C-alpha cells in the first residue's frame, strides 16, 4: 500500500506515481507535509503540532532570485541532505521517470516559491547535476499539480537557461521528459526562438539562448522553418511567417518573466 494522497500547506493532492516513502508512512490514508521544511508526517495531530513548532517560513539555502513575491532558493544537496531527500520523495509522487531520491549530494536544487505575509510557499523545483558530463542543465523539473499550466513551469525553464547563459554553455533537460514537460519545453523553445527571429544562424540562436542546436533544429522543424542543404540544417523563414506564429493563441498568456537584474548568481 502506497502513499496516494498528501496534505501540504492548504492543498490536498492525489498522487500520480509510487514514491518510496517508508512502508509505515505509505500505509496511512494520507501523508502530511510541512510546506516549509518538507518534513513528512503520518497523522493530522503530529502535523498540527509541527506547524506550531516549526520555525521555517521558506526553503533553506540562499535566495538567488527575488522579484516582487516570486523567489528562487538554491539548495546544495550536500549541505541540506534531509530537506533535499524529502523534496525528491515529494517530487517522485508526480514524476514517473525520476529515480534518485536519497543520493542528493551530487545535485543542486532550485526551489520556486510564491511569497505572502505568512511565508514562501513551494510551487515546484528543478534539480541540476553539479557536474553534468552530458550537458544537462536540468535533471528533473516538477511543478506541483495545483500550480501546473499557470506560468510557473515556463518560469523555471527560462530560469534554467538563464543559469546556462551565465555559465557560457548550452544545455538541455535530461530525458525522458514527462508528457507535460515535453509540451512545456517545446512551447518555451518556440516562443524564445520566434521572438529572437522577430527582433541569425542556428549557431547564433544557440549562443543567444543557451538552447542546444539539436533542440533549436527540432523546434524549427516542428515550425517548418528550416531547410536542408548538402548535409546542413539552415533557417528558412520570413519575418511575416514569424509574426503569424507569434500571435497564435498559445503565445497569449502573459508570462512570469525571469528578470536577469534580479538574479544573484555566480557560476561555479
Ligand atoms: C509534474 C511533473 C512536471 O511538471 C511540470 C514540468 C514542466 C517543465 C512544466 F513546464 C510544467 C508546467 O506547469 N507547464 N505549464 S506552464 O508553466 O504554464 C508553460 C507555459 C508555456 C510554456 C512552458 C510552460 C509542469
Ligand atoms: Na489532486
Ligand atoms: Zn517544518
Amino acid at each position: 500500500k502506497y502513499v496516494d494522497k498528501i496534505h501540504i500547506g492548504n492543498y490536498e493532492i492525489d498522487a500520480w506515481y509510487f514514491s518510496p516513502f517508508p512502508e509505515d508512512y505509505g500505509k496511512q490514508p494520507k501523508l502530511w507535509l510541512c510546506e516549509y521544511c518538507l518534513k513528512y508526517m503520518k497523522y493530522e495531530k503530529s502535523y498540527r503540532f509541527h506547524l506550531g513548532q516549526c520555525q521555517w517560513r521558506q526553503p533553506p539555502g540562499k535566495e538567488i532570485y527575488r522579484k516582487s513575491n516570486i523567489s528562487v532558493h538554491e539548495v546544495d544537496g550536500k549541505d541540506h541532505k534531509i530537506y533535499c531527500q524529502n523534496l525528491c520523495l515529494l517530487a517522485k509522487l508526480f514524476l514517473d521517470h525520476k529515480t534518485l531520491y536519497f543520493d542528493v549530494e551530487p545535485f543542486v536544487f532550485y526551489i520556486l516559491t510564491e511569497v505572502d505575509r505568512q511565508g514562501a510557499h513551494i510551487v515546484g523545483y528543478f534539480s541540476k547535476e553539479k557536474e553534468s558530463p552530458d550537458g544537462n542543465n536540468v535533471s528533473c523539473i516538477m511543478i506541483l499539480p495545483p500550480y501546473q499550466r499557470r506560468g510557473y513551469g515556463r518560469f523555471l525553464i527560462a530560469f534554467s537557461y538563464e543559469l546556462s547563459k551565465l555559465e557560457s554553455t548550452v544545455g538541455s533537460p535530461e530525458k525522458p521528459l514527462s508528457d507535460l514537460g515535453k509540451l512545456s519545453y517545446r512551447s518555451y523553445w518556440s516562443s524564445v526562438l520566434l521572438e529572437n527571429l522577430r527582433d541569425l544562424s542556428i549557431k547564433d540562436l544557440s549562443q543567444m539562448t543557451s538552447i542546444t542546436q539539436n533542440d533549436i533544429i527540432s523546434t524549427l522543424q516542428s515550425l517548418n522553418m528550416v531547410k536542408y542543404w548538402k548535409g546542413q540544417h539552415v533557417i528558412c523563414v520570413t519575418p511575416k511567417l514569424v509574426e503569424e506564429h507569434l500571435k497564435s493563441a498559445q503565445y497569449k498568456k502573459p508570462p512570469i518573466t525571469v528578470d536577469s537584474v534580479c538574479l544573484k548568481w555566480a557560476p561555479p
